[PDB]
């Protein structure tokens, strides 16, 4: 200390404060990830049949589910930088607009989808048609700071 917390509260300032820096680095990462995740989605929806027989890259969908599941909770931690019980609920409760209600429904679906097992080809359809399907919305939820699409 005193980093240790003045470094996590620093993460929770940077990801939350719209600036030239948030815009520059964060939105390069969202486009890079969406292209990776969608090329991987075309592969993954065939790897799901390879998972009946053989070895497969399908494990990396659980890795990116842990990224996106963590990335949802990381916003709840930037509710207020130290607020990690308080606004951890309080901003989730605030998340009332249409995409935010869908994002809440899809994050609990995404955990249930891991939790049923990597089969049920519904884990597969939800990885696709839930956890890619949310990401196309973020193009319009685009946090690149113009008052976007309105």
């Amino acid at each position: 200390v005193l980093a240790r917390t003045h470094v996590q509260g620093r993460v929770y300032n940077f990801l939350e404060r719209p600036t030239g820096w948030k815009c520059f680095v964060y939105h390069f990462a969202v486009f890079l990830i969406v292209l990776v995740c969608l090329i991987f989605s075309v592969l993954s929806t065939i790897e799901q049949y390879a998972a009946l027989a053989t070895g497969t890259l399908f494990w990396m969908e659980i890795v990116l589910v842990v990224f996106f599941g963590t990335e949802y909770v990381v916003r709840l931690w930037s509710a207020g930088c130290r607020s990690k019980y308080v606004g951890l609920w309080g901003r989730l409760r605030f998340a009332r607009k249409p995409i935010s209600i869908i994002d809440l429904i899809v994050v609990v679906a995404s955990m249930v989808v891991l939790c049923v097992g990597s089969k049920g080809q519904v884990f597969a359809t939800s990885a696709i048609r839930g956890i890619r399907f949310l990401q196309i919305l973020r193009m319009l939820h685009v946090d690149r700071q113009g008052g976007t699409w309105r």
